[PDB]
């Protein structure tokens, strides 16, 4: 869901 972590 984290916007630098493609998968989150």
């Amino acid at each position: 869901p984290g916007l630098l972590n493609l998968w989150g």
